[PDB]
């Protein structure tokens, strides 16, 4: 039978009897040298959680886990594929070191257990070679914690593309430094992670429209109609500004992502009804591209300079797919931009005319959102299904094609304080495994959606998942003290730091991870409310915290011990901004700083 492994071999040829792994094994590197490969061994030693440690200065002999890197076997095994033999050692042979982190990755499910494995061999090599998730952190902020977290299932499950849509916090262009964004410190952490883990990062700055994240304080960049009134979320394309612009920000994004990719997004940028309210549209696109051109041309021509700009760089482009519809007769989309396809209807292109553009498609269906306050894709259904890369909105595919690149799913936030981070991580358990069994392609490991959950659920996350300590206070009640202060109710339904205050907080663990802060005296809950929103959520640095009455649905009434220095500060779940004391007042603020507070019973 084959190994219960997820993502399932491609195949396997079992033979009787077992490997058993003891306390003197090695973990043997007897192929090619790679400072990558052994460093991933190391971690790898850990991972499996025994005694076996890497070897140095011998051959490989019965016992060993053998990771040997054959650059030889590349047409045979390609970049990420590998072959795996189980007898009296364990051999996994590969034509990179990411064909040897996947061969590793197999191992730890079959040693899991009991450290014993049924013999046999297989040549595992993926079926599609983009095995995605995409996290949209737009707007509010998901925390590096979730996604190294994330990158470790990820890799266990043999996930390969990270997508992320996020706000690098800029230099280029301080007046879109507004939260949430991540500094370049924490970019490159998470770069440092997908190197780790063999993950690819995509990043996105969404284009032309979709830049309210951006263009805030830039009116003189947002689109104005016939009547000067200005659309916030929108570059006008007519002009040269729009464009540089553009590419300035894109430009410092690829300096600290590093991504062999950009995603520029690139949804429709208005509905056909919207452009004779900027008649600069159509004239540009007269102007530049002849009588017969439409806004669409002009539109597409956006596209197409931003490929220009990314490729003289090294790097090549991504967009959606959803302003591709059939519109642009004058100016063609370049052939060499990668096209997410996730909607369908109307004349948008279907994956089947795409596809015959020669361009690489990957399936991003609308089907395999998770969104927060919203649509939750159907994993059960779609395992049913037997959903496959060929299955896009709108067309199944009969026949396969080697430019569709695969599929990932999507986790957006539109209704962002509806639902905290570790909410969506619970939530996108099955879905992960869920894409990266139809990605990696092998035979389906069960007749059943319950046979395939009971299997996940039974090889769990990836060794050493937790990163964090969610309940490291005790429930009850405590004074919250910084100094002679204590966090109290003060007027006007707030909270401040009150010197010599006696005022305490009932602290409760709640079920996602985090905590609620209630007012021993007045019965009231630690609350964000207050300042701008933005997706509902209280994203304005240095607004007021205060008191509402308690609601288990309030996810802002949620807050994450983050401990450190015999201290704890307080995090907003939904916001991921932390309390503050704001010197003038003594009020408790939310800010990207923090006051540490010190926890006494009371
Ligand atoms: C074009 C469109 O409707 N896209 C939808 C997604 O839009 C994204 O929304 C996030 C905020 O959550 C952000 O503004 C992105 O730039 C934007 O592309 C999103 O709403 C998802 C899920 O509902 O649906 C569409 O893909």
């Amino acid at each position: 039978a084959p190994p219960e492994v997820l993502p399932t071999l491609r195949e396997w040829q079992g033979g009787q009897g077992e490997f058993t792994l003891t306390d003197r094994a090695g973990i043997v590197l007897d192929g090619v040298r790679d400072s990558r490969t052994a460093a991933d061994a190391r971690r790898f030693a850990g991972e499996l959680n025994g005694k076996a440690s890497v070897s140095q200065g011998r051959a490989a002999r019965p016992g060993d886990i053998v990771l040997r890197q054959d650059p030889a076997q590349k047409g045979l095994l390609g970049a990420e594929g590998y072959r795996l033999t189980v007898g009296t050692r364990i051999t996994v042979t590969a034509a990179t070191s990411t064909g040897v982190f996947y061969g590793t990755r197999t191992v730890l499910q079959l040693l899991n257990d009991d450290g014993r494995a049924a013999r046999g061999s297989a040549t595992d090599v993926p079926a599609y070679r983009e095995r995605g998730v995409g996290v949209c952190a737009c707007y509010i902020n998901i925390s590096t914690q979730w996604f190294e977290r994330l990158m470790k299932d990820m890799a266990s499950q043999k996930l390969n593309q990270l997508w992320i849509e996020a706000k690098v916090k800029s230099d280029t262009d301080p007046a879109s430094a507004f939260w949430g964004y991540y500094t370049k410190p924490q970019v490159r952490t998470l770069v440092a992670m997908a190197r780790k883990y063999h993950i690819e990062l995509v990043p996105e700055i969404n284009s032309p429209g979709h830049m309210d994240t951006y263009l805030e304080n830039h009116p003189e960049l947002q689109l104005k109609d016939r009547d000067g009134v200005a659309s916030p979320p929108r570059l006008d394309i007519s002009r040269p500004e729009a464009l540089a612009y553009y590419t300035s920000m894109v430009d410092e994004a690829l300096k600290v992502w590093d991504s062999r990719y950009w995603h520029m997004g690139a949804d429709e940028y208005m509905i056909g009804s919207s452009y004779p309210d900027y008649p600069q549209l159509q004239a540009a696109a007269r102007a530049k591209f002849g009588a017969s051109a439409t806004p669409d041309d002009l539109f597409t021509d956006f596209i197409n300079q931003v490929n220009a700009h990314v490729k003289a760089d090294g790097r090549s482009l991504r967009i959606w797919n959803d302003g591709l519809a059939g519109k642009n007769a004058v100016v063609p989309l370049d052939r060499d931009i990668t096209v997410e396809h996730w909607l369908s209807g109307g004349s948008i292109q279907q994956p089947s005319s795409l596809l015959a553009e020669g361009r690489p498609v990957m399936n991003s269906a609308y089907s395999l959102y998770l969104v927060r306050g919203g649509f939750t894709m159907q994993t059960q259904k779609l395992y049913e299904s037997d959903w496959t890369p060929l299955r896009f909105e709108g067309q199944t595919l009969t026949q396969g094609a080697a430019n569709l690149t695969g599929a990932k799913i999507s986790l957006w936030p539109d209704s962002a304080a509806a639902e905290t981070e570790n909410e969506v991580e619970t939530k996108v358990f099955m879905p992960l495994r869920f894409v990266a069994q139809a990605t990696w392609g092998g035979p389906k490991p069960s007749p059943t959606y319950a046979g395939f959950e009971a299997l996940a659920r039974k090889i769990g996350h990836a060794p050493g998942w937790e990163n964090t300590d969610r309940t490291p206070l005790a429930d009850g009640t405590y004074r919250l003290t910084t100094g002679a202060k204590a966090l109290a109710p003060t007027a006007d339904a707030g909270v401040s730091l009150v010197k010599n205050s006696a005022a305490s907080w009932a602290l409760t663990a709640t079920a996602d991870g985090y905590y609620t802060v209630r007012s021993t005296e007045s019965g009231q809950c630690l609350d964000a409310v207050r300042g701008k929103k933005y997706l509902g959520a209280p994203l304005e640095v240095g607004a007021e915290l205060s008191l509402a009455n308690c609601s288990t649905t309030a996810r802002t009434q949620r807050w994450q011990l983050d401990t450190g220095a015999g201290a704890l500060t307080l995090r907003n779940a939904i916001s991921q901004l932390h309390l503050t004391e704001r010197a003038s007042d003594g009020a408790a603020v939310q800010t990207t700083g923090a006051t540490r507070l010190t926890a006494r019973a009371a």
